[PDB]
């Protein structure tokens, strides 16, 4: 029996790049616990990504997690594009560099440590939790203190 946890996630930015941030909610037993940072130029979907994986990097042992997001990149990503980036080694069908590949790698790794069930979500209206990370995220947007050194600037 592995340990059962919940983790939400989302990432909230304020441009296409601007100052961004994420936010995440792990749930376990009582215990609940929340992660944010705020990073001066980034997208939202990086946002999106550091959420999930920052919660899961979080986990010191094997856990069975319930991953609940409403962000449609990382549901296009977990479901539609990794499997053809692990045979591809994470390049394009046209041998060309994956967009976030730094962020995806890393979220993949994480993944890998855990037994993932994936929760997509329509809306934050009627998901408490999702709506409570959309406002870590936007706070930390609002007080951006490190840099998305890995955000390769597309401007
Ligand atoms: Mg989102
Ligand atoms: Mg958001």
């Amino acid at each position: 029996m592995l340990k059962q946890v919940e983790i939400f996630t989302d990432g909230s930015c304020l441009g296409n790049p601007g100052p961004g941030g994420y936010g995440a909610i792990l749930r376990y037993r009582g215990r609940e616990k929340t992660f944010s940072a705020g990073y001066t130029r980034t997208t939202n979907n990086r946002m999106e990504l550091m959420a999930a994986i920052v919660a899961l990097e979080a986990l010191k042992e094997h856990c069975e997690v319930i991953l609940s997001t409403d962000s449609q990149y990382v549901r296009q990503g977990i479901t539609q594009w990794i499997h053809n980036w692990k045979k591809r080694g994470w390049k394009t069908a046209d041998k060309k560099p994956v967009k976030n590949v730094d962020l995806w790698q890393r979220l993949d790794a994480a993944l890998g440590q855990h037994q993932i069930k994936w929760e997509w979500v329509k809306g934050h209206a009627g998901h408490p939790e999702n709506e409570r990370c959309d406002e870590l995220a936007r706070a930390a947007a609002m007080n951006p203190t490190l840099e998305d050194t890995g955000y390769q600037v597309e401007v």
